[PDB]
């Protein structure tokens, strides 16, 4: 039998956003929720800039991140939707690699560092 809470609720997410919405102003988009004890959800379309030359130069996927309440206490679960041109095994190593910079940026704003690595990760060395 425990119970009893008052105080300010804050909330560092939905303050990051206000400054990365400037940037991805349509790029990304954010599914307010009144920060109300419900996670919030936000959608990327990324593209690897690398494949120029090589064939299947046709590839895309819709990066989801769903942040929770805990957040940033706790870490969004990175999943991915319509994964198209990218295979199994390099969707996985998608969620994998993100899965950890979310820890990495535990304690403060980190949906921009993840996006970021949702383009590097696409792009990679030079091979023909």
């Amino acid at each position: 039998g425990s119970s009893g809470s008052s105080g300010e609720e804050d909330w560092v997410l939905p303050s990051e956003v206000e400054v990365l919405e400037s940037i991805y102003l349509d790029e990304l988009q954010v599914i307010k929720g009144n920060g109300r004890t419900s996670p919030w959800e936000i959608y990327i379309t990324l593209h690897p800039a690398t494949a120029e030359d090589q064939d299947s130069q046709y590839v895309c996927f819709t990066l989801v991140l769903q942040v929770p309440a805990e957040y940033p206490h706790e870490v969004p679960q990175i999943s991915i939707r319509n994964p198209r041109g990218l295979s199994d095994e390099q969707i996985h190593t998608i969620l994998q690699v993100l899965g950890h910079v979310a820890k990495a940026g535990l304690g403060t704003a980190m949906l921009y560092e993840l996006i970021e690595k949702g383009k590097e990760i696409l792009s990679g060395p030079s091979s023909g």
